[PDB]
């Protein structure tokens, strides 16, 4: 199976205390990337890492957990595809006016407003978004639809925090 | 001429486009870092020097202006001696139990929860914090105050989002 071969990974990932941290996934990313030519990226800093790690450790842990670890891999293996597929000029990135649409094909609609600005935390001078900067985009928009949609429990499209909780969410992240 | 001093530095670091960018802003950071060897880091990235023009950009033109620049600066001048006087063991980093007397002279009263979601996301294996996480941190906290107390003008504590206006202020930084 395929679950199998994914506890394989993981535990080997993970190592001596069952989980993985910002520098071991900075590792297996890096240790991917490698071998896709497609992929035009400068790299999977430290700092990108530990952010996707907060941002997906729903238990304050420190670390990613098997379901943690395995909802993370799964988008990513999703996302890169749509990348490859997005790129249609072969850059290696994508670019301004690739983004709209991969971001559409990872099912996220967005206004030209957002796209935008997007673009501009992103993107480069050029408006071309590499490989991790994608990677690390698609990580916090997921984790920030799902923050709403959480804390959107009459259905009302509008959300109240409060200084602690609003914190703990920008912070932790 | 405190300021006459200033504006020299501005225009020589801003150059043709008048605006530093993010490329410009790790560049003098890493030059001036290097010049006090009571700092230690292993560099201002360039994925954490976007995260902090993103912050500080009010106006929305992907770069600092003049008065985006100045506040970040003169905070940095202001953190960077604070750094020092609180790093008692003069390890050349902020620990676990040096952290919250810091925050506190910067002006900034959290709770212990909160600490420990920032030591997990910003220190080490041992819970230290290098120079460039301490003001990486601190850029954002600032940033994020500020966010929510334009929101609240009503001193209420609590804040009402819809999503457009969520992705923006969790986005954009
Ligand atoms: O190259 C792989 O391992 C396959 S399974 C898909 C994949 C491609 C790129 C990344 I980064 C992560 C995962
Ligand atoms: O402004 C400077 O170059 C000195 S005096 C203060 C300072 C020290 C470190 C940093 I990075 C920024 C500012
Ligand atoms: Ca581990
Ligand atoms: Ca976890
Ligand atoms: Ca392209
Ligand atoms: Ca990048
Ligand atoms: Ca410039
Ligand atoms: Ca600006
Ligand atoms: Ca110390
Ligand atoms: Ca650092």
């Amino acid at each position: 199976e395929e679950v199998r071969q994914f506890r394989r990974l993981f535990a080997q990932l993970a190592g001596d205390d069952m989980e993985v941290s910002a520098t071991e996934l900075m590792n297996i990313l890096n240790k991917v990337v490698t071998r896709h030519p497609d992929l035009k990226t400068d790299g999977f800093g430290i700092d990108t890492c530990r952010s996707m790690v907060a941002v997906m450790d729903s238990d304050t842990t420190g670390k990613l957990g098997f379901e943690e670890f395995k909802y993370l891999w799964n988008n990513i293996k999703k996302w890169q595809a749509i990348y490859k597929q997005f790129d249609v000029d072969r850059s290696g990135t994508i670019g301004s006016s690739e983004l709209p649409g991969a971001f559409e094909a990872a099912g996220f609609h967005l206004n030209e407003h957002l796209y935008s600005m997007i673009i501009r935390r992103y993107s480069d001078e050029g408006g071309n978004m590499d490989f991790d900067n994608f990677i690390s985009c698609l990580v916090r928009l997921d984790a920030m639809f799902r923050a709403f949609k959480s804390l959107d429990k009459d259905g009302t499209g509008q959300i109240q925090v409060n200084i602690q909780e609003w914190l703990q969410l920008t912070m932790y992240s």
